[PDB]
RNA sequence: AAAAUAAAAAAAAAAAAAUUUGUAAGGUAUGUAUUAUUUUUU
């Protein structure tokens, strides 16, 4: 509105600043079918992103807004999009107005337009599932994100809270020191899908955090999906919210019978 | 009218043929595992 509705979206990265489509150097000879390096051993080829999303700075109106686009630019979520106001996808954070237009389609697609799959994955990776609506994002790689300096677990919790706060309605956050894991639950599926792409392979450390010069050498903070919550308080709370949303559609499933008569 | 040519001395010198060229397999096994404190809430 102040950020989005008045502005036009800017260009995060110029096309000459875009990274090379060739990966770095893993093996001896480059395979030109699969676009990978061959003949040797790979060396833990993950790396942190040189760019990132700036919600208030980079949002603005796009050509997807004028045409009626439902879906969001995934390169805008990564902080990489080079089209700016020419891009056919939306450059702003998903909100209650646009998510209301992602209603029939969001059952099988995500907010970027990618199909979901039946099984999840062995490591709970990229896209979601069309069987379970999972609104909670796992956070890992926090040691690799902080670039191996030490902090207190109370202060790690706040540094996770701030960068995730902009990406949508945060339901709850509970950083665990015993297992260095962040369980960040949102209000919406579409904001969990946006936040998973946006903060994947990023750095936690701030520009004043004394290692802002050296932060590119990391691995970034892993952002996968979260499993079911084993403590029995939330499971009863899961049983509660299952029952009350059921009765909400017990009302409307006898209204369209009342329309039927 | 028919013919349109009804024949030598008496035995001489002179040679040819044509072929088809290289590759892979049956031998040095096959199989398993291997960077992940890259930490999934009690
Ligand atoms: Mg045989
Ligand atoms: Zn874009």
């Amino acid at each position: 509105m102040t950020s989005w509705r008045d502005k036009s979206a800017k260009v995060q990265v110029k096309e000459s600043e875009l990274p090379s489509s060739i990966p770095a150097q893993t093996g001896l000879t480059f395979n030109i079918w699969y676009n990978k390096w061959s003949q040797g051993f790979a060396g833990n080829t993950r790396f942190v992103s040189p760019f990132a999303l700036q919600p208030q700075l980079h949002s603005g109106k796009t050509r997807g807004d004028n045409d009626g686009q439902l879906f969001f630019c995934l390169f805008f979520a990564k902080g990489m999009c080079c089209l700016g106001p020419k891009c056919e996808y939306l450059h702003h954070i998903p909100d209650e107005e646009d998510i209301g237009k992602l209603a029939l389609r969001t059952e099988v697609l995500d907010c970027f337009g990618r199909e979901k799959f039946a099984d999840y994955r062995e490591d709970m990776g990229g896209i979601g599932s069309f069987r379970k609506k999972n609104k909670t994002l796992y956070v890992g790689g926090i040691d690799g994100a902080l670039n191996s300096k030490h902090l207190k677990p109370a202060q790690i919790e706040s540094r996770i809270r701030f960068v995730f706060s902009r990406l949508g309605d945060i339901d709850r956050i509970r950083y665990v020191e015993s297992k260095n894991c962040g369980f960040v639950k949102f209000k919406y599926q579409a904001n969990a899908e946006f936040a998973k792409e946006a903060m994947s392979n990023q750095t936690l450390l701030l520009p004043s955090d004394k290692e802002w010069d050296d932060r590119r050498e990391g691995t970034g903070l892993l952002v996968k999906w979260a499993n079911e919550d084993p403590d029995p308080a939330a499971q009863k709370r899961l049983q509660e919210e299952l029952k009350l949303e059921s009765l909400n559609m017990m009302v409307h499933l006898i209204n369209n019978n009342t329309n039927s008569a």
